[PDB]
C-alpha cells in the first residue's frame, strides 16, 4: 500500500460526494476491476504484525542474559569470599561452577523457547477466526460476506445489530428507525451513541462529533445501516491508536494448578531427600567441631541438591503441552470447531450438558413450505378444508402443488390466488440466482424467502416461465403480483400481536373496484382471534367456533406430525381504515388496525434437522452428556421435534421434562432449580432464561456448553463454561464465547467434546511418562548417594534426557490415537488428579525400577565385566579410600572409579527404559499385546530419533568427549537390553492387575 490516507474528511463530505470520490454506484457496489485496483492501491484492511515480533527475541535474549550474568557474578562473589582462610581444596571447587553455568545457560534457552512457543500458539488462534464483513459488489445482487482484510476503500458495506464495524465507514443510509453504536473501545464513551447521515461541516472535528461515521473496531448496538468505506488498515482511527494493551487472560487452568502443586511438593521433597542423605551419615556428627570439616561437608550437600533438582524437574513438559494444544487446536479448527482460548480445550472434555438452539444448529435453517390449506366448505357446524402439498425442499422455484398426491393448477382456486397474493405482498425477501454455484440463494429471512419460492411454484396468475432465464425465473410471479396490488406501507411485526401486515391499494387496471386491502401474515395464535370472517374461494362467511376448531386441529396435526411444521396464518382486512386514520410511529396501535380480518389460509413450512443430529445425540447419551433443546416453536412442536431427533423417546412421558418460558417462570424457585436438572426442552424462552438455566446447572456442579448467536445471548455465553457462538452470527456473541462453530452444526459441538477428551487423555499420558522418568532419575540419585556409590549419571546427561531423549517421545505421545470407548465413558471431573491411588503405586514401582536398573548397571560394569575390573562389592562402596588406603583396595588404578564406561552403561539403560516406557505409555490399561506399538507411528519415529541421537553422542568422536561417555560393544548393549526390557513386563503386570482385578 503506497497511498496511506485514502479519502480525507469523509465526515465533511455528503453521501453523494463520498460515492463520487471513489466512482462507485451505491446500487451495485464496486466492480471486480474496481476492487482489484483499490486493493492494489490501498492494500489489505489489516494491521501489520502482532505487537513487535521484529524486536522481541532480542529483548528476551538480553533479559535472560542479564539474569545469567547476575547469577554468575553472585556465584563469583561466593567463590571469592571462600578464599580468605578457606584454602583446603580449591581444585574441586573449579568443576562445579562450570557445570552450574552450563545449567543456567540451558535453562535460559529453554525458558525463552517455551515462552515464544506459547505465544505463537496463542497467536495462531486468531488465524482460525478471521474477522468477516458484509459487502455489496457488482458481481452479485445479494449481500455477500467476505474477509474483513479484503474490504477496500469505496466498498459498500452493510452493518446490523451485533456486527463489528470492519473499516472506517461513511454512513450512507440508515435502514432502521435509529442507529446506535457502542464506541467504548475508541472514545471511551459509556452508552451507545446515535448516528445520522448528514454531513459534519468541521474538517477537524473530534471522533465524538463525527456522528455520520462508523469506526472500525466498534460495535452496532442497535439498528441496521449501509455505508461506504472511507479508509482501511493503519489509516483507520483505531489503527492510529495502535498503542493499546489489554490485560492478560489469567485464570489458571486446573491442569496448571495441579502442576504448580506438584512443583511445590517437589521442592519439599528435594529438601526432604537433602536432609535424608545427612540422616544416613550419622558418622558426620562425630567429626571435630573446628577446622574445615563442616564447610567441605556442606559443599557436597549443596551440589547433590542441585543434581537432584535437575533430575526432579520435567524441564521439557511445558513445550510438549503447548505443542499438543496448538496441534489439537489446528485439528479442531480443521473440523470446524474454532477454539478461542486454549483453556477451553481442557474444559471441552468435562462437558456434562450441551444446551443448543434448534434453528440453524439442530436444523439447517433451509425452510420450505411443504403443506398449505384453505377453506373449502362451511355448513354451520361442519367445516371442510382444501389441503395441499408442495414439492421441492430448496429455495429454487422448482416444484408443483399436489392435491391428494396428484398435481393441480393453483390458479383454479381463488383461495389459493389470495394465499399467494398475501405471501407475495407480506414479504420483504426475494431470490437471487448464483450463477457461479448455479443455485438459487435467499435475499432476506429464510421464512419470507420460502414464501417467495412458494409463490413462484404456485403461479396463480398463469405466467409463461419456460422461456425465462434462471435470473428472470427467480422473481417472476412475485413481480406479477406486485404489478397488481401497490403496497402503500407496512405495519411491522410486534410481539403483542405476533403478526405483520401491508396496506395495499389496487392499481387502476380493471381491479380498482376491489378497494384498498390490508394483507396480514402472522402466527395463528395471534391472527385467528382477530378474524371475524372466513374467505371461501371468492365469497365470505362469518367466522364461528367450529371453523376455528377445524383450522386449529389441522394446525395441531401439522405441528405434532412427522414433519413438525411451523404454521403461518394468512388473512386480510377487506375494509381497512383510511391512511389518514392510521398512525405509524407507535406499533401498539397496529393490532387495532389489523382487526375485523378475513381468514384466507395457512402455510406449513418445515426446517429439517441435520441428518447427523440423531447420531450425535446418541453419542452424547453414551458419553453421559445431557442435551437440552431451546427453540422458538410452541411446546407441542418442540416436544415433537425432540422426539424426532431423539432427545426424547417416542413414547416417554415428558410433562416434567419440557417447559415453556411462562411455565418455567410460574414454578417456584426450588422447583425451577429442580426442573433444570431434568428438563431437555425449553420453548418460547426469554433471553434471561439462558442465564438462569446456566446458573441452575452450575448449582449442580455441571460443566455447561451453551450456544448463542445474538447480542442477548452474550451474558449467558459469558456465564457458561463453554460459550459456543455461531459462525454466521453476530460478533458480540463470538467475543463472549469460548468456541465458534464455523458451520453452525451441533455435531461440531460433539466432535469438539470428543477431541477435547482425546487431547486431555494424551496429555495425561505424556505427563505421567515424563514425571515417572523424573521419579526414576531421583531414585537413581538417592540410591547412589545412599549406597555411597560413584555418580552413575551427571546432571548434563539428565538435561539431555529430559529435554531431548524424552522430549521427542512425549511429543509423539501427544499424537496417540483415541480409545474406542472415548465417547462411551462419563464426563471427566475437573478436579480429577493426574496420579493418585493405584497409579501412584504403579508409577512409583516404575520409577524405583528405573533408578535401581540404572545404578545396578553402573555397578555391574565395575564387577562382572570382562572390560571392567575384578572389583567386589565391599570395595566399590569404599572407593573414595582408594587413593589413601591402597592395601585395602590393591589391584588397579583408582581413576578407574571415574571411568566413563559405567556412566555410559547407566545412561544407555535409562534411555532404553524410557523408550520402553514410552511404548508402555500408549495406553493406561491396555497391554502392549492388545494395542500394538505400531499404531502411533510418530512414537516409532521419535524413538528412532532418540536412539540415533544416543548413538551420535556415544560414537561420533567429538560428542562423547563432551558428554563424558564411551562407546560400547555388543555385550554391553545386550546387558543394557537384558536389564531394560523387563520394565515392559513390570508395567504389563501392573496393567493386568488394573484390568482383571481393579475395575471396582
Ligand atoms: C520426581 C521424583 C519423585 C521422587 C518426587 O518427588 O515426586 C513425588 C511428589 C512431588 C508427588 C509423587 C511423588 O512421590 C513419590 O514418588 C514418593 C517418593 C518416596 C521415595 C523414598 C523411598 C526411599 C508422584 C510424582 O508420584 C509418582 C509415584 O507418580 C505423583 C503425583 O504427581 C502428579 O500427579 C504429577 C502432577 C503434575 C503427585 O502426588 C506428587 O505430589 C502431588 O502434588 C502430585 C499430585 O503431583
Ligand atoms: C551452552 C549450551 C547451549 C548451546 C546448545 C548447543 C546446541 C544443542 C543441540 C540441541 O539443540 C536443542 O535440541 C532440542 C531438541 O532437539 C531443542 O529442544 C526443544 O525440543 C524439545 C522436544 O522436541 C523440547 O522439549 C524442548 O523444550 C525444546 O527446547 C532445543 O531447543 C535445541 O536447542
Ligand atoms: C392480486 C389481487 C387479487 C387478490 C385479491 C383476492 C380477492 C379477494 C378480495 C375480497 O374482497 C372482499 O370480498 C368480500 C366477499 O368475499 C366482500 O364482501 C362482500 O360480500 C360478502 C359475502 O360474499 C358480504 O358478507 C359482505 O358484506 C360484502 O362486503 C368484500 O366487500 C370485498 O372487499
Ligand atoms: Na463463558
Amino acid at each position: 500500500s503506497d497511498n496511506a490516507i485514502a479519502m480525507e474528511a469523509a465526515h465533511s463530505k455528503s453521501t453523494e460526494e463520498c460515492l463520487a470520490y471513489f466512482g462507485v454506484s451505491e446500487t451495485t457496489g464496486l466492480t471486480p476491476d474496481q476492487v482489484k485496483r483499490h486493493l492494489e492501491k490501498y492494500g489489505h484492511n489489516e494491521l501489520p504484525a502482532e505487537e513487535g515480533k521484529s524486536l522481541w527475541e532480542l529483548v528476551i535474549e538480553q533479559f535472560e542474559d542479564l539474569l545469567v550474568r547476575i547469577l554468575l557474578l553472585a556465584a563469583c562473589i561466593s567463590f571469592v569470599l571462600a578464599w580468605f582462610e578457606e584454602g583446603e581444596e580449591t581444585i574441586t571447587a573449579f568443576v562445579e561452577p562450570f557445570v552450574i553455568l552450563l545449567i543456567l545457560i540451558a535453562n535460559a534457552i529453554v525458558g525463552v523457547w517455551q515462552e515464544r512457543n506459547a505465544e505463537n500458539a496463542i497467536e495462531a488462534l486468531k488465524e482460525y477466526e478471521p474477522e468477516m464483513g458484509k459487502v455489496y459488489r457488482a458481481d452479485r445482487k445479494s449481500v455477500q460476506r467476505i474477509k474483513a482484510r479484503d474490504i477496500v476503500p469505496g466498498d459498500i458495506v452493510e452493518v446490523a445489530v451485533g456486527d463489528k464495524v470492519p473499516a472506517d465507514i461513511r454512513i450512507l443510509s440508515i435502514k432502521s428507525t435509529t442507529l446506535r453504536v457502542d464506541q467504548s473501545i475508541l472514545t471511551g464513551e459509556s452508552v451507545s451513541v446515535i448516528k445520522h447521515t448528514e454531513p459534519v461541516p468541521d474538517p477537524r472535528a473530534v471522533n465524538q462529533d463525527k456522528k455520520n461515521m462508523l469506526f472500525s473496531g466498534t460495535n452496532i448496538a442497535a439498528g441496521k445501516a449501509l455505508g461506504i468505506v472511507a479508509t482501511t488498515g493503519v489509516s483507520t482511527e483505531i489503527g492510529k491508536i495502535r498503542d493499546q494493551m489489554a490485560a492478560t487472560e489469567q485464570d489458571k487452568t486446573p491442569l496448571q494448578q495441579k502442576l504448580d502443586e506438584f512443583g511445590e511438593q517437589l521442592s519439599k521433597v528435594i529438601s526432604l531427600i537433602c536432609v535424608a542423605v545427612w540422616l544416613i551419615n550419622i558418622g558426620h556428627f562425630n567429626d571435630p567441631v573446628h577446622g574445615g570439616s563442616w564447610i567441605r561437608g556442606a559443599i557436597y550437600y549443596f551440589k547433590i541438591a542441585v543434581a537432584l533438582a535437575v533430575a526432579a524437574i520435567p524441564q521439557g513438559l511445558p513445550a510438549v503441552i503447548t505443542t499438543c494444544l496448538a496441534l489439537g487446536t489446528r485439528r479442531m479448527a480443521k473440523k470446524n470447531a474454532i477454539v478461542r482460548s486454549l483453556p477451553s480445550v481442557e474444559t471441552l472434555g468435562c462437558t456434562s450438558v450441551i444446551c443448543s438452539d434448534k434453528t440453524g444448529t439442530l436444523t439447517t435453517n433451509q425452510m420450505s413450505v411443504c403443506k398449505m390449506f384453505i377453506i373449502d366448505k362451511v355448513d354451520g357446524d361442519f367445516c371442510s378444508l382444501n389441503e395441499f402439498s408442495i414439492t421441492g425442499s430448496t429455495y429454487a422455484p422448482e416444484g408443483e402443488v399436489l392435491k391428494n398426491d396428484k398435481p393441480i393448477r393453483s390458479g383454479q382456486f381463488d383461495g389459493l390466488v389470495e394465499l399467494a397474493t398475501i405471501c407475495a405482498l407480506c414479504n420483504d425477501s426475494s431470490l437471487d440466482f448464483n450463477e457461479t454455484k448455479g443455485v438459487y440463494e435467499k435475499v432476506g429471512e429464510a421464512t419470507e424467502t420460502a414464501l417467495t419460492t412458494l409463490v413462484e411454484k404456485m403461479n396463480v396468475f398463469n405466467t409463461e416461465v419456460r422461456n425465462l432465464s434462471k435470473v428472470e425465473r427467480a422473481n417472476a410471479c412475485n413481480s406479477v403480483i406486485r404489478q397488481l396490488m401497490k403496497k402503500e406501507f407496512t405495519l411491522e411485526f410486534s410481539r403483542d400481536r405476533k403478526s405483520m401486515s401491508v396496506y395495499c391499494s389496487p392499481a387502476k387496471s380493471s381491479r380498482a373496484a376491489v378497494g384498498n386491502k390490508m394483507f396480514v401474515k402472522g402466527a395463528p395464535e395471534g391472527v385467528i382471534d382477530r378474524c371475524n370472517y372466513v374467505r371461501v374461494g371468492t365469497t365470505r362467511v362469518p367466522m364461528t367456533g367450529p371453523v376455528k376448531e377445524k383450522i386449529l386441529s389441522v394446525i395441531k396435526e401439522w405441528g405434532t406430525g412427522r414433519d413438525t411444521l411451523r404454521c403461518l396464518a394468512l388473512a386480510t382486512r377487506d375494509t381497512p381504515p383510511k391512511r389518514e386514520e392510521m398512525v405509524l410511529d407507535d406499533s401498539s396501535r397496529f393490532m387495532e388496525y389489523e382487526t375485523d380480518l378475513t381468514f384466507v389460509g395457512v402455510v406449513g413450512m418445515l426446517d429439517p434437522p441435520r441428518k447427523e443430529v440423531m447420531g450425535s445425540i446418541q453419542l452424547c447419551r453414551d458419553a453421559g452428556i445431557r442435551v437440552i433443546m431451546i427453540t422458538g416453536d410452541n411446546k407441542g412442536t418442540a416436544i415433537a421435534i425432540c422426539r424426532r431427533i431423539g432427545i426424547f423417546g417416542e413414547n416417554e412421558e415428558v410433562a416434567d421434562r419440557a417447559y415453556t418460558g411462562r411455565e418455567f417462570d410460574d414454578l417456584p424457585l426450588a422447583e425451577q432449580r429442580e426442573a433444570c436438572r431434568r428438563a431437555c426442552c425449553f420453548a418460547r424462552v426469554e433471553p434471561s432464561h439462558k442465564s438462569k438455566i446456566v446458573e441452575y446447572l452450575q448449582s449442580y456442579d455441571e460443566i455447561t456448553a451453551m450456544t448463542g448467536d445474538g447480542v442477548n445471548d452474550a451474558p449467558a455465553l459469558k456465564k457458561a463454561e463453554i460459550g459456543i457462538a455461531m459462525g454466521s452470527g453476530t460478533a458480540v456473541a463470538k467475543t463472549a464465547s469460548e468456541m465458534v462453530l464455523a458451520d453452525d452444526n451441533f455435531s461440531t459441538i460433539v466432535a469438539a467434546v470428543e477431541e477435547g477428551r482425546a487431547i486431555y487423555n494424551n496429555m495425561k499420558q505424556f505427563i505421567r511418562y515424563l514425571i515417572s522418568s523424573n521419579v526414576g532419575e531421583v531414585v537413581c540419585i538417592f540410591l547412589t548417594a545412599a549406597l555411597g556409590l560413584p555418580e552413575a549419571l551427571i546432571p548434563v546427561q539428565l538435561l539431555w534426557v529430559n529435554l531431548v531423549t524424552d522430549g521427542l517421545p512425549a511429543t509423539a505421545l501427544g499424537f496417540n490415537p483415541p480409545d474406542l470407548d472415548i465417547m462411551d465413558r462419563p464426563p471427566r471431573s475437573p478436579k480429577e488428579p493426574l496420579i493418585s491411588g493405584w497409579l501412584f503405586f504403579r508409577y512409583m514401582a516404575i520409577g524405583g525400577y528405573v533408578g535401581a536398573a540404572t545404578v545396578g548397571a553402573a555397578a555391574w560394569w565395575f564387577m562382572y565385566a570382562e572390560d571392567g575390573p575384578g572389583v567386589t562389592y565391599h570395595q566399590l562402596t569404599h572407593f573414595m579410600q582408594c587413593t589413601e588406603d591402597h592395601p585395602h583396595f590393591e589391584g588397579l588404578d583408582c581413576e578407574i572409579f571415574e571411568a566413563p564406561e559405567p556412566m555410559t552403561m547407566a545412561l544407555s539403560v535409562l534411555v532404553t527404559i524410557e523408550m520402553c516406557n514410552a511404548l508402555n505409555s500408549l495406553s493406561e490399561n491396555q497391554s502392549l499385546m492388545r494395542m500394538p506399538p505400531w499404531v502411533n507411528i510418530w512414537l516409532l519415529g521419535s524413538i528412532c530419533l532418540s536412539m540415533s541421537l544416543h548413538f551420535l553422542i556415544l560414537y561420533v568422536d567429538p560428542l562423547p568427549m563432551i558428554f563424558k561417555l564411551k562407546a560400547l560393544d555388543l555385550t554391553q548393549w545386550l546387558m543394557v537390553l537384558k536389564i531394560s526390557l523387563p520394565v515392559i513386563g513390570l508395567d504389563e503386570i501392573l496393567k493386568f492387575i488394573a484390568r482383571n482385578y481393579l475395575e471396582g
